[PDB]
């Protein structure tokens, strides 16, 4: 079974939960700052943006019988037409902005999105692309307030469908059985050799919201001091890690790359509350020079959800940076990662046997798995990997071999 | 049709018990919970809530349900809050009576819900006793805030371990499912307009609504969930006890004052770093025009608020001044029912003008009489029929009194010509 | 012949524009240029530099040049100065009006100048659109304080996209030239001598030189590039379009309030941390002798300024006293064209005493009409040349209606009797 | 055409006379009353008084006889006085000779009689020496000592000397500068040597001095920081990067403090004792900036901005000092046009540049190699009575070739990437890059240098490496010409035979000594 949640999962819509939140937190001022450019967005502005985008995407001839995609590199209007497409529950396909044009075909070829968001940088190598997709009818840039030779920009788009007198306080997000309703179909090169595309649910979302708000578990900081995230916009982990800081209405500062330096000097300059990375910057963490060359007090909270080793570099850093034991992820899936660490509320748990498939009690061995909502609703156009990962009955085969840790101790260790 | 402000924070949808259980489970870290100011004692969040909810599974096993009515009868006590929430997890409807009746009052007062069950004080206990001599339909008290019996008198601590044991768990603790609409939260009693001991009748829906105010960052008191508000105000009555328990769902340090008298107010307001106070405009008053009020340091202060008859005499300017504050704002009429509405309309609340000479429904900018209809409006009085269709109109409209016209639809507020 | 202080900022030779542009550029690190201290809206140096310079080619592909005037009518807005200094870059002239005319009143105005395009603002469209319908010459409207077209108005940002594209880059973009003495920048319309409606012209050149008084240390306001000043006066007006256009040659972050009203004058000045503030004598009055207006904290004023008819004898010392500042000092000398001339004779300016009867220039403590010679005084009136051969006579000097003297070589200052 | 053009100016350079803006300066800022104060004594003298002098002095030099066909010298240690003179001939249009202050005589003397200056101004110090030094010089007639109120011997100090001239009542305010071109009329006459071999008189002009404004008040650039605050002064002012990095803290109103010489802490203390913001240094102290201990035992958080206008030890001493002293980035130049200094740093306003053929000498186009030059009118003008040295360092019509080779990043990036800083170097059979396009491209296990030049075969100009390994690790001759035979193709290699050594050569931090591996290649082509 696994923790009982503390913050009840929002019923509705991920959209309208996104929508209220950023109704909410629109006096924060500091939404999103570029730590590079320095740019800077208001949550106001987002929120605005979106709702402007959302009535744009629909008078435009948009809905859930379409995909539309974002290609951009870790970018501070990405969240504008995100947001916007969960509002109409339209699916979002998000494209690795670094792909080769071999790869991306690729990619695009799963989903088959007829509209393509995409950044100032990112732009050549789509219309390079989209000269190859005939499904692919629009392109919108989302970094610019000018159009980039005859390329529509998300400004000049959505003054095409909404005026002077638009308030999104006015706005309503379209309302769908959160649960049934794809929100993004994320491509992964995990298993295989094959790229398939992996779809998550709305549900998947607000559940994820759910644990990020969770003070315990997800990242416990004052709605209003500033948190970083480094993470690619454009995969899984760091769209979601990234995703959840609204619905908490945290002033986000935000790396373009993992690389170097620089980490420092940003995490240094802003005062950086809390901190969410994958673990080779844990390592430049733990066992990196001159790292404390750089006043780095200002870190309260740190997080990993990747491919975490040892709890050995985890204290090498939790002793460096002073911190309340960083503890995090172990078992994290192609899908919303993290679950059952230090099971999650919304996340059970079953061993059951190697040989019968019959679910056991406490301290006796057989393959272990995981059932949720938050798991992936299964793949896109793909109905054999579908029903090849996840089984009879929504329970997700991890591999592994252990045991139920009893009653008093819900936890889980496993013995293979 | 003013419909006031969009929510920003959706209405819990469950039972007002199952938001505030939520709530404390959420911030059970929080230890400094609720402070007397007085005693020094202290109670935590994690110890309400399981005080709370073991007290919930207490009163059920003991055989209570919707169809009964408990009461409580303390002066402002730290303990308050545990037998009230438990009840609120079962969808027992609670009573509150003010301490300070007279015992011509009081029974008064109890006739009206007449309860099976009364939690009360420790130093209110001798004339709750006093007073169930004359009431046979009041068949237990229980006393709060005591670790041992007195004399007979059952104290919540035996109560409970008489029902559940050491190995309990509050996670694992359900409160009870209901239409949180049609479920009475709580029976306050006023006597207004006419002066009779009528009580008042509150849906669980009245109270979630009130949280979402709370919550909501443009009016209710926007301040880190674990930094310190002072509630003073009698927790028997509405104002007191909907702004008390409205910290609960947004994780605040409270403490507490027993009585508004003179200083101490200041002395404290110093001495915990107080960021917000709420208070009525008696000490709003005493606040302005008392002096070496500025001999304590009261730089703590981030948010001021008042919420009964507000002295609109600019007494709020020069205490927004004297406390170099986000300028204190607040009262713009607020009722019997829960107070506070349309401040500085609210959501889930809308206003009308109609006229008084017809009844219809007037649009921008023109007078006649004012009055809400809202869902966290009273659900009427309590066993009489008579004053209920009097206050609440036909379609849910609750004449005010006043007035006003509708400030057009560009400035949806609400200015009244004459009160 | 009393020539008055040599300048100690050399006044820029080319056109006001340039100095302005150039001022942008180098200040555009700014990002608080212009705040709204009512709804808390903010405009950044750069953003004024990049939205002013496409605004200039804009107004210059879409047909416009000298020959042209264009208009602007706004209340005090932080897009003000967006179209405004872009005429300032083409040498086109600006007609400012008053945005509280009557529709009466506001057309008569208009038909001074007879401008083919006017910039206005988000709450003087209605008004303007009614008063455009009676107005053959006047053939389009732009509003400036909103990104979206309001019922068929355009706006600026749609405006200047229709004739530069996302690859502008204003650092490229440069000034048209021309002599900064013959072109006119501004023609602000003016009640004065008569109840006539006649309109001044202001060169470059005057405004080059006014830019010069707000660089000198010892009269305009001597604070560091980057400390925060108060604009309340009105932009439409000469005083206080000047006052403010003046700051952005030495970089200040302006704070500006809509109206003068209340205290709210008080908490802004307080609550933005504002080191100077530059007002007309009402709010001198106000500051002086207004109760618990020390109830705010006022700790943060270095310099105070007055500028509309200074005599305020002695409520000027009452404020100096009241907020410990460096004794105010100003006014003594304003007008019909740039206002302060002559304060506590000014660069640039020439004053002399004369004779009420022969007209033959005095020496030093001697009686007489006292009138002014200088660059920065009105090229005269637009469509008028009766009342510009009145106002500044046969060569140049221009003749105030007061009488005094020469406080003497060794004090080239001015009393008059 | 294809030109780099270089940053648009955000201060226009401002027309006439170097003189004429620095009068203005001067009497602007008035009111500052610690223009530059004597970090050493603690003598101070302010603004306005500098005004005065300097105006003073200009009047006493005019009615003493003196003009353009004039030419007076300074000799002094860096003293507080020193801008008095200075600011005057530069008021008259009087050409003026800085002297370095511990020349020796026979140094001195060839210095003088490049600019033969009638008038010599000099320091207390400097006054032996000098008067030495006059008798051997007919034609330097008279010397005035600066910073002494009484005469020394009948040297005659420059407060008895402008008293002849000006009364208690002179005004500054009413005093004009002198007007003319700012273009032809040479401003300074300081001499630098060490290339060819020989004492050789630079002519600097008065635009190069406003331009040099300019730059300083480039916000981006030279150091932004507010007028009345304190900035130290501490490299020589009989140098040019010293004179003009201290003569344009004055058109901005800066609180100068100055120290006479770099050596030791004395540094520390005085940057924290007058809560100095901006300072601007050589390297020397750069590095003692970095690496030096202790350095942080004086309070130095008065620090907003460093600048470093010399040979910049671009090691990692720069990021070192950034980082300790947590300054916003110390971002410096690059060019040493051993005039005015500083032209291309992280081109300058009012500075461009082209590259060039190696061959032609037509001007290429972006990401193309050839010899970098560059034009401004910053730059030095030419040699003072040497028509040989003028026509050698720069060209035709005013590029001055850098004899360093590189291209420029893009149009659309105006930025100078530069291959192989030195043309003298890299020669082939068909030139080939040394330094830097290989050498530099190739480490494996790291091999630490070696590109030199061999001269057989009569075909041609063998190139070779010089190869040394670090941890004991075997690689071969043969075995590297093959890692780097595909890493350039054509013919490139190392002709002869990747040589093996045990470090690299000598000159200070970093400059090999080419010729060293060529000699050091002969002994070690003989052996296993």
């Amino acid at each position: 079974n696994g923790d009982r949640p503390r913050d009840l999962v929002f019923p509705g819509t991920a959209g309208l939960q996104l929508y209220q939140s950023l109704y909410k937190y629109s006096y924060i001022t500091d939404g999103i700052i570029d730590a590079h450019t320095n740019e800077v967005i208001s949550y106001a502005q987002i929120f605005e943006t979106s709702c402007r985008l959302a009535v744009s995407l629909e008078k435009y001839g948009l809905d859930h019988n379409n995909v539309v995609a974002i290609c951009s590199e870790n970018n501070i209007h990405f969240f504008g037409p995100l947001i916007a497409a969960l509002y109409q529950g339209i699916p979002m396909a998000t494209s690795n902005d670094m792909y080769t044009e071999r790869e991306m075909i690729g990619h695009l070829n799963i989903s088959k999105p007829c509209l393509m968001f995409c950044s100032k940088k990112s732009l050549p190598f789509i219309l390079k692309v989209q000269k190859h997709l005939d499904f692919l009818k629009k392109v919108i840039v989302i970094d610019s307030m000018y159009d980039i030779n005859g390329v529509e920009c998300v400004f000049s788009f959505v003054s095409r469908y909404t005026d002077h007198a638009f308030d999104p306080v006015k706005f309503n997000p379209k309302e769908f059985d959160p649960l049934e309703r794809t929100a993004l179909i994320m491509t992964s090169s995990g298993t295989t050799g094959l790229p398939k595309g992996v779809v998550i649910s709305h549900r998947s979302i607000t559940i994820r919201f759910v644990h990020s708000s969770d003070p315990i578990y997800g990242t416990r900081i004052a709605p209003d001091t500033s948190i970083l995230a480094i993470a690619p916009f454009h995969h899984a982990f760091g769209l979601f890690t990234a995703l959840a800081y609204f619905p908490v209405g945290l002033k986000i500062v935000m790396v373009k790359k993992f690389e170097g330096e620089f980490f420092l000097k940003t995490i240094q300059n802003y005062k950086i509350a809390s901190i969410v990375v994958p673990p080779p910057i844990m390592v430049y963490l733990a066992k990196s020079p001159l790292v404390d060359e750089y006043n780095l007090s200002s870190l309260t909270e740190i997080a990993c959800g990747g491919s975490p080793l040892g709890r050995d570099i985890a204290d090498k850093v939790a002793k460096r940076l002073k911190v309340h034991g960083i503890l995090q992820g172990y078992g994290l899936t192609e899908t919303c990662s993290a679950l059952i660490l230090s099971p999650m509320p919304y996340v059970q748990v079953k061993v059951i046997d190697i040989n019968t498939g019959k679910a056991l009690g406490p301290r006796e061995k057989g393959e272990i798995c995981f059932k949720s909502q938050m798991l992936m609703k299964g793949y896109h156009n793909n109905p054999q990997a579908t029903r090849d990962a996840l089984d009879k009955d929504g329970w997700l085969h991890t591999g592994d071999l252990g045991y139920y840790d009893e009653d008093r101790f819900i936890y889980v260790v496993d013995r293979l």
